[PDB]
């Protein structure tokens, strides 16, 4: 697939010379080291990711284009174009008005809490995006709620393919990802789609509880450990369900938790593949 060849100065103009301030009062954030700026061009709102070692920075930009050229799906963010003529390298995407699942789970800037009904649809949507990537022999290497973007109708879109790796178990010296979401073997340097499943189980626990993967002022500081308190019969998942929901029945919440439990197996070979995860989430609703 081919993309629009945007000029650096057109992107510099529509993003106000790459301003570092927020929208209130561009800056948005940086998932894979590249400041995302809000922009408007050709009567359509966009998100411009300016990248941002010199060759490793360029390898992050080249992979994104190589992966998105091949990968086209409704549950992945769309790349509209990019820019090479400038000093820095830019990647233009279709703007997502509901931000990340992280910011919507935390109600950042006063947004209403997502209902259980929207949460199930986002879980199913996110799991289609991972299935399409794995079907097409790609490992995301950074599955987290901050990397699940939400469109005009709260449709889950996986994003950030700067760390994406082809498959089509390999080992690596430069270990990359988000500690709070990573699997045991990923933290050791193994590269496998089985790690993407583990990280997705952490996202399901954030969806159910509404608690972020890591909270420094919390006990336990890591969300994945809450699974062990529930397994020891000290607490139940019922006691961790997000209280900012009025439409969450126990059967569907327990059913989502069963998937998150299986996803979070420490033994990589005991975890279910994405196609099984997708079937279980579909059976949950239905
Ligand atoms: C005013 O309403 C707010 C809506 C903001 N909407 C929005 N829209 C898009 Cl298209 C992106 C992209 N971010 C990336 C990052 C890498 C690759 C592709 C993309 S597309 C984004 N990223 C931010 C950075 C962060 C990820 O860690 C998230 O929490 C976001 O804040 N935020």
């Amino acid at each position: 697939t081919r993309f629009h060849s945007f000029s650096f100065y057109e992107l510099k103009n529509v993003t106000n010379n790459f301003d570092e301030r927020p929208i209130s009062v561009n800056k948005m954030g940086e998932g894979g080291f590249g400041v995302v700026y809000k922009g408007y061009v050709n009567n359509t709102t966009v998100a411009v990711k300016k990248l941002a070692t010199t060759e490793e920075l360029k390898q992050q930009f080249d992979q994104e284009i190589k992966v998105m050229a091949k990968c086209q799906h409704e549950n992945l963010v769309e790349l509209l174009g990019f820019s090479s003529d400038g000093d820095d390298l830019c990647l233009v995407y279709v703007y997502m008005p509901n931000g990340s699942l992280l910011d919507r789970l935390s109600c950042l800037d006063g947004t209403p809490p997502l209902s259980w009904h929207m949460r199930c649809k986002i879980a199913q949507g996110a799991a289609n995006g991972i299935n399409f990537l794995h079907e097409n022999h790609h490992i995301h290497r950074d599955i987290k709620s901050a990397n699940i973007l939400l469109d005009e109708a709260f449709t889950a879109k996986i994003s950030d393919f700067g760390l994406a790796r082809a498959s089509e178990t390999v080992m690596t010296s430069r270990i990359v990802g988000t500690t709070a979401y990573m699997a045991p073997e990923a933290l050791r340097g193994e590269i496998t789609p089985k790690s993407d499943i583990y990280s997705f189980g952490v996202v399901l626990l954030e969806i159910i509880t509404g608690l972020p993967a890591v909270d420094e002022h919390r006990e336990p500081q890591l969300l994945l450990d809450i699974k062990e308190e529930i397994e020891d019969e000290e607490k139940t998942i019922e006691d961790y369900i997000d209280k900012k929901m009025n439409d969450a029945d126990s059967t569907s919440v327990e059913a989502m938790y069963s998937v998150a439990s299986q996803c979070l197996h420490e033994k990589k070979n005991k975890r279910p593949d994405i196609k099984k995860v997708q079937q279980l989430l579909q059976e949950m609703t239905a």
